[PDB]
């Protein structure tokens, strides 16, 4: 349901309940809950009607008139009806503040006409002061000067109403620090006021605005400041509704990890996911195209490198991976390469660092593109439109018809895959415009999607224009990734519609023959790791530029909570000795690992892993004999 | 202490424990914990010694030789010593993989010399294959070609050792999915393997590297994927050490708030804290200056506006408020003005918006300075050095001697105040250089700090050059702040060493007479709120430029946790009806408010409060009669 009791603390006892005579907040903090004035504040600070249901100010700004609500009663400490709140109770309160030498008078002493002369003593009768009860329900204030901020003063303790009969009947005991010494017309009764112990309010069931009083009981235990941690301790046990924390105390950091974020996203792993562009499709059993003019224009468009690059630059990876992971986890799985950035290294430089240095040769469009993990560096609508206009003119000189239709199958029963593909259609069509490119998302069963993609071994059966797939490593060398596009044995050629031994026509068109020379020149380096990894980085740059394997994401990046000490476990990306279920070296702890501790441990591990692998590689020389 | 049991899940049963014959990960995930090979991985991925205590490769890269550790034993399922691990066990394992038609052979089939011919069947004797036991503790591999990634292959299941006696003795039952079907030499014993139920490992107490095995017991309950939420549920009950979360499930968001950050910093409040520059000091009972030449040069320096602006631009507020609040709470209390940004508004434009528009008249140094809350916009070391060089030349033409010494008292027993003042000395001296300015932090008792600042009513007793103090509002008008510098009645003049009715000399030097004309012109507007608040914004711009009241911070910004529904409570900055202990309108809830929910509620409240106050101000017209 919803709680109706509020429990917290207070720090200063009220020495007096006479709100007319003192405005120290140790009194007002009680009185503001139990005694109402002319106006209130809403949740936005606006001065809204309280005991005055309406108010007006004269044209000259000197006269303020308040129309009171009629059915409002004063109530005793015991809850018994005393009398009806009348306009004269506002003359009484202000007259009591003057006669009683109140400390809260300087806000209105020189504003209310004739009041300053009455407090100084040069008049002895209150009739001259600019507060009048024109009738039982009309309070009128007259000021010396116009005050645009006057209404902000009517919510002070000095300006509250006081019943004259009760004031004189109780006499010297009026305003004593006990609940029986004042009368109540506000949202709450003061049920208990025990010095250096407790303050208790209970909702007044006859309050005129009882429906806005949503907390029925309020209890404030006395807090001396001797134990700053009693509050967060009581809150954790459920005794307090709220708890102030103190950043300077010796215990703040422990409090921070107990109530801080604990969800962490595992580091990205070695499997790389990408989209395969079918540049040699001869199966159209599942297409949205109608003409052969559309099939032809699509086939020529996909063979154009500028057109594949325009698709690449137009694809919003964050929106695509926000559908599978979180919005907070969307960047945690993005990969802009095929070989992971740090899969190997030479002289402290990661493979992605090497591959990026070879990438700008292919054109200015690769400026600022880093072949890294964690953030989409490829998506660029400006670059995508610039790439497409170049493709548009090349194709338009070949009788190509626009828009280009692109079939992308997806399993209808896979909600995330549908949402992801719909986002792919969205980002590309938004960037390139639907008069240019149309992504035809074809939803279908598990098996027909599978029958035209993953179990369509024969390339001539691959029935799509774009499809998502992945690849993971088998040995600690870039070739385990980069060999999948090998013109004669590459396993990824069937996903592009290319058979391993045929199609020299298509292989030459997409440039896979130039890639083949890059593969063999890199493979020839059997000993020199520097030359070897430099030459494979040239191959990765070709893949990035080719846009045949439009990168999407990696494995890993899954959210989790854990009491495992992170980055103590043995680590590997090939073999079995660093797999996820390897427990040698792993440490456990009693407390949940917080997100901040995990991210600080990850950055330190990243820094140490770089140094360790580099020192290890230098030490490979000592194992020669 | 530290837990020694790991509890989680597994999803695929091992169909076989014969690691030589299959490399499916449903087998390797078990075997990697219980059977060791030549090399391991450390926590960084490096291939480190395992059963081979050292290894070498020939100059041509074709021959790899591994020196085994001697005291390693094979152990039964029961924990009984079987035999000592010898080099021949690596010939046996690879020969078993060939004879048994293993699926994990394609990694090394064409690398190990003569192996491919043996698996194809054109040789029938294993003596031709490039794996040899040169003695009981020397394994030698011969490759067809050099492979810089070869060692990454020796941690695969296919490459693990196998005892020949046990292999032939157990026969057809070898590798069955039961723990008695293999032998153990790795970190763990396989204690239980019940299909679709449990996998249990126990630490092997005789393991050669037992000190790196820090988890004693591992239990993996079978997880079928039928209930994705069983994992986070079991983790919350303490049954699992870790738990994967699934961002697509209907329950992820609830999981996120249960394990997400819950600490929130209350919004900044109306009290403004600032540093008062003593421009008229005639009490030197607590100073670090020695000469009169230093007192004179300091007195003239503080009267220079460029010098006060250089101090202002040089003061790092984030570092100062990182000592009182958190490092995560440091910006949560910063204020760059005297009047709060949104204290009043005209036509949807906040007072800080008005004041900023009047600020750039005073010079280019106020470019990009916003008079807002939340982020230090004043601190600028470039602007501080540019301001000081202008001050340097003006003062150097008046016989002023550098560095300028500035006394700043602080209560020694107040740790935070000491740390804060030391950071003030740090940031200013780092920016301006210690040959130019020196901030002399004078630590002292509670009372002497109090005796020369807050209870030194007479201005001639103010014994400092800079001191921190604050001021809060009494009515909803900018004048409640801006009147404190009034030349004849302003309460803040004594903090600058200026008496309310005297010192026309000093008042004219710092320009407080020009400020006085700004105050009266603004005060003259009794009705037009637009002209009134525009003219007070001109006064605030003068204060910002004067740098007599160098702004520091606000009240509020305190960290807390709460079950209160935020921004339902009545709100006010003057009066008593919106004070912190006002409970009318406040709502409670059962769950702890998370930081994300509180910050989304704050931004929405900020947006609504702006619209509500503006609609309210337009509606003030209907109350005229």
């Amino acid at each position: 349901d919803a709680p109706k009791t509020f429990s917290y603390v207070y720090a200063v006892d009220p020495s007096s309940l006479d709100y007319s005579l003192t405005s120290k907040s140790s009194t007002s903090d009680v009185i503001g809950n139990v005694v109402d004035g002319l106006l209130e504040n809403d949740k936005y600070g606006n001065l809204i009607p309280s005991l005055a249901e309406d108010w007006s100010v004269s044209k000259d700004g000197l006269t303020y008139t308040y129309k009171l609500r009629k059915g409002v009663k004063w109530y005793t400490s015991e809850g018994e009806e005393y009398a009806e709140v009348k306009a004269q109770d506002f003359v009484t309160g202000l007259k009591h503040a003057a006669d009683g030498k109140s400390d809260g008078l300087s806000l209105v002493e020189k504003s209310i006409k004739g009041l300053e002369a009455y407090v100084s003593g040069e008049t002895n009768d209150f009739s001259t002061v600019g507060v009048k009860a024109l009738d039982d329900y009309t309070v009128e204030y007259t000021l010396n000067n116009p005050e645009s901020f006057w209404n902000s003063k009517v919510t002070t303790a000095t300006m509250l109403p006081v019943n004259e009969e009760f004031l004189n009947a109780t006499g010297k005991d009026y305003g004593a620090p006990t609940p029986s010494s004042i009368l109540y017309n506000g949202p709450y009764f003061l049920k208990s006021l025990i010095s250096k112990s407790v303050i208790e309010y209970e909702k007044n069931p006859n309050y005129w605005d009882k429906e806005n009083v949503k907390i029925d009981n309020v209890k404030l235990t006395f807090y001396d400041g001797s134990d700053q941690e009693s509050l967060i301790r009581s809150f954790t046990q459920g005794a307090y509704t709220t708890a102030r924390l103190f950043p300077a105390s010796s215990n703040f950091e422990s409090t921070k990890k107990e109530y801080g974020d604990k969800i962490v996203y595992s580091p990205q792993e070695a499997t790389s996911y990408y989209l395969t562009v079918n540049v040699n499709r001869q199966s159209y059993n599942k297409t949205a195209k109608t003409d052969e003019s559309q099939k032809t224009s699509t086939k020529e468009a996909l063979l154009n490198k500028n057109f594949r690059q325009a698709l690449n630059f137009a694809f919003n990876r964050h929106a695509y991976t926000a559908q599978l992971n979180g919005e907070e986890g969307a960047d945690k799985i993005i990969r802009n390469s095929l070989v992971p950035d740090n899969y190997v290294q030479v002289a402290g430089k990661t493979f992605g660092q090497l591959a990026q240095d070879e990438l700008l040769k292919y054109g200015e469009q690769w400026k600022d593109v880093t072949l890294t993990d964690g953030k989409d560096t490829i998506y660029n609508p400006t670059k995508a439109k610039s790439a497409f206009e170049k493709a548009k003119s090349e194709l338009q000189a070949k009788g190509v018809s626009f828009p280009i239709h692109l079939d992308v199958p997806v399993e209808q029963t896979d909600v995330v895959a549908v949402q992801q593909t719909n986002s792919l259609k969205q980002s590309i069509e938004e960037t390139l415009g639907t008069e240019n490119v149309i992504i035809d998302v074809l939803q279908m069963t598990d098996n027909e999607k599978e029958s035209i993609t993953s179990q369509a071994k024969v390339p001539t059966q691959k029935d799509y224009d774009l499809n998502g797939t992945g690849w993971g490593p088998d040995y600690q060398d870039p070739a385990t990734y980069l060999n999948i596009l090998d013109a004669k044995k590459g396993s990824a050629l069937k996903h592009l519609g290319i058979t391993k031994g045929k199609d020299p026509e298509v292989v030459a068109k997409v440039g896979l023959d130039e890639y083949k020379k890059l593969l063999d020149d890199a493979a020839s380096e059997t000993s020199n790791l520097d030359k070897r990894y430099e030459k494979y980085a040239k191959a990765q740059a070709w893949v990035t530029d080719s846009s045949l394997l439009i990168p999407v994401a990696s494995s890993g990046g899954s959210p989790m909570v854990s009491r495992t000490v992170p980055f103590t476990k043995a680590y590997s990306q090939v073999g079995i000795k660093g797999d996820p279920f390897i427990f040698k070296g792993m440490e456990l702890q009693n407390d949940i690992v917080t997100t901040k501790e995990y991210d600080a441990a990850f950055k330190k591990w990243q820094k140490e892993k770089l140094e360790s692998n580099a020192q290890y590689q230098k030490d490979l020389e000592k194992h020669i004999k």
